[PDB]
């Protein structure tokens, strides 16, 4: 796969590879991305000793901010053995008296109660069939007070995307069939309604839906002009094919989201 050393040349000090909020406009990256899990962690209503489970916790850096921000236990799980091994370590390395642990488990297999969820952009990489099952599963670890701040990406279909003055072309179909034969993500992506629908059919309330489209057009943007000032870097740790494939991804993924053919948001999902 992709070294950590590579993603290390674009992403900030956090590690975090999912869209920033920029809450203020001259944030920097790094303000911006914790300024995003701030953002979904305070639509939980956290309280000091209360345990927080991050479905897809990837390198940690949600997990840490948790820690040291909110003073709650925590428990990440995930698939990628690189992501769990650095959550693992920076976990470690936090002075605290809370559990914090990183898992190279998936969520279908864990069935600890947990008091609060979060997870970013770890609902696109399930399959459809699982969709129900994730919010059955949600549902059941929480208690009766439990609440989720789901963080995903959604597509539009082609009726809506009209209706909205929108056109998928020639070109977006090829850089579709890109991401699907690719590690980037929006291949497959689910609709609002596979959310919503599957969420409401599971015994959540969506308490609140906020759209962040053009965060994340600026996010890939910053990720781009990061990679193209590291290119000889990123080229040496990896290879001149998996630096332009990754600029492919990135400036094409902001072009697409500035012109809003697909859109990611944090949905607050509450029992
Ligand atoms: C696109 S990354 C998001 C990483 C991190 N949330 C962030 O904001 O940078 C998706 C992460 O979800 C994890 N993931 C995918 N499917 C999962 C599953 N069924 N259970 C647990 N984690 C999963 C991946 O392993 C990866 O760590
Ligand atoms: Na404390």
């Amino acid at each position: 796969d992709i070294s950590d050393d590579f993603f290390a040349l674009f992403l900030d000090p956090t590690w975090v590879y999912t869209c920033a909020y920029f809450e203020r406009d001259d944030m920097t990256l790094e303000e911006a991305q914790l300024a995003k899990v701030d953002l979904a962690l305070d639509k939980l209503n956290l309280e000091p000793g209360m345990t927080l489970l991050d479905v897809g916790c990837g390198w940690g850096g949600a997990l840490v901010r948790a820690v040291e921000k909110y003073d709650v236990n925590v428990i990440g799980l995930t698939l990628s053995r690189n992501h769990y091994e650095r959550s693992k370590d920076r976990l470690a390395a936090i002075g605290t008296q809370r559990r914090a642990e990183a898992r190279l488990q998936g969520w279908e297999e864990f069935e600890e109660n947990v008091d609060r969820i979060v997870s970013f952009e770890a609902f696109d990489a399930f399959k459809k069939e699982r969709y129900l099952t994730f919010f059955e599963r949600s549902y059941d670890i929480l208690p009766d007070d439990g609440r989720m701040l789901l963080h995903s990406l959604f597509t539009y279909d082609r009726r809506w995307l009209h209706e909205q003055g929108i056109a998928l072309t020639m070109s977006d179909l090829r850089f579709l069939k890109f991401l699907r034969e690719s590690i980037f993500p929006g291949g497959e992506l689910p609709s609002e309604p596979d959310i919503v629908d599957n969420a409401q059919a599971a015994g959540f309330t969506i308490e609140h839906v906020q759209l962040l489209q053009q965060h994340y057009a600026r996010t890939l943007d910053a990720w781009a002009a990061n990679l193209q000032a590291a290119r000889e870097r990123a080229i040496a740790v990896q290879s001149e094919e998996v630096y332009n494939n990754f600029m492919h991804y990135l400036t094409g993924c902001a072009e697409r989201f500035r012109r809003g053919l697909i859109n990611v948001a944090q949905f607050t999902m509450t029992k």
